[PDB]
């Protein structure tokens, strides 16, 4: 079997897999991790955005009631060392102490934030494990199969602790840890032992190549058979060889920038509403995206399935509001900052400089603050600055309550003052089954979010990567690689 070389735009700063939740953990996590339930993006011939759910590390499973679900496990699964799972190891994954109680922040930070409100998970025998809650959750299942999911061996991970477990990480996935360098490489070897399909490369390597052009460049020379992160302005020319071709895909996920609202100037609303105003998403799409990016109605995606409202209206363009709502702010003229990580999101800078020519004509001086990997500077000296959110259920829950809610980082790190009655939604919408009130709730949700503008959606990225025409890969609807039924040589 020959080795896969992908050139990255970035790598996670952990292997552990709730930690290394980002545009680029999961297509490393994919490959050394397994979850409860996965997704066939491939079923019936769907060209990688299938949404279809397929048992994987559980056999089966059912809900018992409104807030429990039980699995039976695949039985004779081996760890990377040999230790077979049981449901002692998927009950630690989803423990108070690994995971969401109070003894877990530390080790990982966003696991109660991203987390149901979780009872403690009910072993009962060695292939049979209830997951549960403490109010009732129909999204148990969608979580399960998500990223926050990834099993992790008990013994191993509770004897190195999450930090050295991330450096070293042991899951039952189809390629196994080799060598992580932080800030370089990470590689990867075939698990010949694995239970599902045979891993078909002898090893995976994953070596972060910040510039764009020089990842390009690394592909023609031949360094690497795929690479990540390109712009729909690189298609032609990649395209122009007879040996190598772009494959991309719209991801569910959607970019964004946001606001340190603990900052004097974005404490009010106004500035930051008068900012989203001034946003020419169409004109950005077509530019720098080639149409191929979509732009949402709102925090409103279709993967939400019941929760996803086909009858909203675009976001508002209004450079007119927009022009009046800074006149009567604040603000006098002075620079404000806007934090980007060079273009480990796509078209990051390219979007920034537009956004920076549409801001100027509304009377706001905005400036590019460009730092390296490891540079981002404490959060009282940062005022705007891009992100993204993956969209990790079949739901609406995900990412507008883990993220925007009264328990989430954008409210309590970033100093959000969401109005009470967005919160009083968060708790309905989490505990209600799908119906009338909570399709209502979401919309509320939703409008509220545009109001106070905590962040500010841009589009759904098309995700472009590029490859060997001989590397038969094809990409997914999610931040991720996955190489299951999906790589072959030749
Ligand atoms: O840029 C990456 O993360 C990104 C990550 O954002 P992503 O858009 O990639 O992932 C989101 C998730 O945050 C979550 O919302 C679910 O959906 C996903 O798409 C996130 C957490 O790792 O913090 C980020 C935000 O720009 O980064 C910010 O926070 C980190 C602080 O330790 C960085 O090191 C900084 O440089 C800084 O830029 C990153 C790069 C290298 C190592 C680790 C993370």
């Amino acid at each position: 079997r020959r080795a896969l070389r992908l050139g990255v735009n970035g790598l996670p700063n952990s292997l552990e897999p709730v930690n290394a939740i980002s545009n680029v953990g999961p297509r490393i996590v994919n490959q050394i991790f397994d979850t409860l339930i996965a997704r066939d993006f491939f079923a019936k011939g769907a060209p990688g955005n299938a949404i279809d759910l397929v048992p994987a590390l559980a056999e089966s499973w059912e809900r018992i009631d409104e807030k429990s679900v039980r699995f039976k496990l695949r039985q004779k699964v081996m760890f990377h060392d040999g230790v077979e799972l049981t449901a002692d190891d998927v009950a630690y994954t989803f423990s108070s102490e690994r995971l969401w109680g109070p003894e877990a922040i530390k080790k990982i930070p966003l696991g109660k934030s991203y987390s149901l409100d979780f009872d403690e998970p009910v072993v009962e025998d060695k292939y049979t494990v209830t997951l549960r809650t403490k109010t009732p959750s129909y999204l148990i299942e969608t979580f399960v199969a998500s990223w926050m999911s990834r099993i992790v061996p008990k013994e191993y991970y509770k004897k190195l602790g999450a930090v050295d477990f991330g450096n070293k990480p042991v899951g039952t996935g189809p390629y196994k840890f080799v060598e992580f360098v932080a800030g370089d490489r990470v590689v990867l070897e075939a698990n010949d032992a694995y239970w599902g399909p045979k891993p078909t490369a002898s090893k995976i390597t994953y070596q972060i190549v910040a510039e764009p052009a020089t990842r390009v460049a690394g592909l023609i020379s031949g360094e690497y058979d795929i690479i990540t992160t390109l712009t729909p302005d690189d298609i032609q020319l990649i395209n122009s060889y007879p040996d190598l071709e772009t494959r991309g895909t719209l991801i569910e996920n959607f970019h964004m920038f946001t606001f340190n609202m603990n900052q004097e100037v974005f404490k009010d609303k106004k500035l930051r509403r008068a900012l989203a105003l001034a946003v020419n998403r169409p004109i950005m799409v077509e530019a720098l995206w080639k149409k191929q990016a979509s732009i949402p109605a709102g925090f409103n995606f279709p993967n939400y399935g019941e929760t996803f409202d086909p009858k909203r209206k675009a976001m508002e363009y209004n450079v007119e509001e927009a022009k009046r709502l800074v006149k009567e702010s604040g603000y006098d003229g002075t620079p404000i900052t806007y934090h980007t990580m060079g273009n480990y999101y796509a078209n990051a800078m390219p979007a920034l400089m537009m956004m920076i020519e549409m801001w100027k004509q509304i009377g706001v001086n905005v400036v590019m603050k460009t730092y390296a990997p490891g540079s981002f500077p404490p959060d009282n000296q940062t005022w705007m600055r891009n992100w993204s959110n993956g969209q990790w259920m079949t739901d609406a829950y995900a990412t507008i309550v883990p993220e925007f809610g009264p328990n989430g980082q954008v409210q309590k790190r970033w100093g959000w003052k969401a109005p009470a009655e967005f919160n009083e939604l968060c708790q309905k919408v989490t505990v209600l089954p799908n119906g009338k009130e909570r399709f209502d709730a979401y919309n509320r949700m939703r409008d509220i979010f545009e109001e106070e503008a905590p962040a500010v959606i841009l589009y759904q990225p098309y995700d472009v990567y590029a490859a060997r025409k001989d590397v038969h890969w094809k990409p997914v609807s999610f931040e991720m690689m996955e190489f299951r039924n999906n790589l072959s040589f030749g």
